[PDB]
C-alpha cells in the first residue's frame, strides 16, 4: 500500500491519457486498495472531471500527482513523436486539472471533504 484516501494521483486507463484523480474507498468494498484476481495491487480512484467516475486502477498505472506539468514526465517513461489529443477530451483534462491543482493547496482532509463523491442507489 503506497497511497491513502484522499492522494492525489494520475492514473492511466484504456484508451485515456494520463488523468489526474483522487484515490477515494470503494462504496460497497469499503475499501481504496485491493488485490485483484490475477494476484495484483489496484486503488480505487475518483477522477477529476465535469463528468464524475470512479474506477479500480492497477498500481503500475497509478502515479504519485505533484503537479500539472508533470504530464511531460510521464509521457517520457514511455521513451521525436507526439500523440494528438481530441479538443472534447482536452476540454474534459483542463476542467479535471484545474480541480487537481485547487485540491494539491489543499490537506488531504479538506480534499476528502470537498471532493470524495455522494453515491446514489
Ligand atoms: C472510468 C470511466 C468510466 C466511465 C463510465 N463508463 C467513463 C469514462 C470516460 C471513464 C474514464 N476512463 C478513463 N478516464 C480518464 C475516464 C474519464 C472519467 C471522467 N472524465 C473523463 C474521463
Amino acid at each position: 500500500v503506497k497511497f491513502q484516501v484522499g492522494d492525489l494521483v494520475w492514473s492511466k486507463v484504456g484508451t485515456y491519457p494520463w488523468w489526474p484523480c483522487m484515490v477515494s474507498s470503494d462504496p460497497q468494498l469499503e475499501v481504496h486498495t485491493k488485490i485483484n484476481t490475477r494476484g495484483a495491487r489496484e486503488y480505487h480512484v475518483q477522477f477529476f472531471s465535469n463528468q464524475p467516475e470512479r474506477a479500480w486502477v492497477h498500481e503500475k498505472r497509478v502515479r504519485e500527482y505533484k503537479g500539472h506539468k508533470q504530464y511531460e514526465e510521464l509521457l517520457a517513461e514511455a521513451t521525436k513523436i507526439r500523440k494528438p489529443r481530441p479538443q472534447r477530451e482536452r476540454a474534459q483534462w483542463d476542467i479535471g486539472i484545474a480541480h487537481a491543482e485547487k485540491a494539491l493547496k489543499m490537506t488531504r482532509e479538506e480534499r476528502i471533504e470537498q471532493y470524495t463523491f455522494i453515491y446514489i442507489d
